[PDB]
């Protein structure tokens, strides 16, 4: 027989992951009387409410690495002249960025964990939106949320600018965050169901209030 590894691994994401996105976004609809626009609007703060702790531990650690911005810059400023040929000389820098690291805690390669669960929770949502049949064409102000929209992928990413503005209020980086990410988005969300960019906008949203 065919080897199980395919089912299984498929029946572990549709049960545990897409079906618990699925079965909340019903629920708190089936509350507001088949209001699946509603519903995902709450369930997205929901999800919000959930990462909030490792969010703020996202942002505190982030303005810590622009204490040390000045300094480690500085250790890669001065190696890049010297001479690199040598292995040696690799982990004498090595042994100075984590003399700096350990100076005050903080630790590298961590807090890049967040940019990571965000996908298969936004997968998850995005099968969730794609399985439940009665999410297909269930129209909510002037979209289908099961449908691809023209105008809504844009509101994701003006308002992906502006969380971005107001975040950096409270030089390369910052193109890439401003210019690059809100395309980005539009792009996506022009091939996407408008379900996922309504996501994006009250996670903005919601963003953009927990930073004030």
């Amino acid at each position: 027989g065919q080897d199980p590894i395919t089912s299984e691994s498929e029946g572990i994401w549709n049960h545990f992951f897409v079906y618990p996105m699925s079965w909340l976004i019903t629920t708190v609809a089936n509350l507001l009387n088949g209001s699946y626009g509603l519903s995902i609007i709450i369930v997205t703060i929901l999800i919000r409410l959930a990462l909030l702790p490792l969010t703020l531990k996202q942002q505190k650690s982030m303005r810590a690495m622009q204490v040390i911005r000045p300094e480690m810059e500085a250790i890669q400023k001065k190696y890049k002249e010297k001479a690199s040929k040598d292995p040696k000389v690799q982990q004498e820098m090595q042994k100075e960025l984590l003399g700096l690291y350990q100076k005050h805690g903080v630790n590298p390669m961590a807090g890049c964990l967040p940019l990571f669960i965000q996908l298969p929770i936004l997968m998850a949502f995005y099968f969730a939106i794609m399985r439940t049949e009665e999410i297909r064409y269930h129209t909510f102000l002037w979209f289908d949320l099961g449908q691809p929209d023209y105008i809504l992928p844009f509101v994701a990413g003006i308002t992906t600018y502006f969380q971005f503005k107001m975040t950096m209020s409270h030089q390369m980086q910052m193109k890439v965050m401003l210019y690059v990410m809100p395309v980005m988005i539009i792009i996506a969300g022009l091939s996407l169901p408008s379900a996922l960019s309504l996501y994006w906008v009250i996670g903005n949203i919601f963003m953009i209030i927990q930073t004030y």
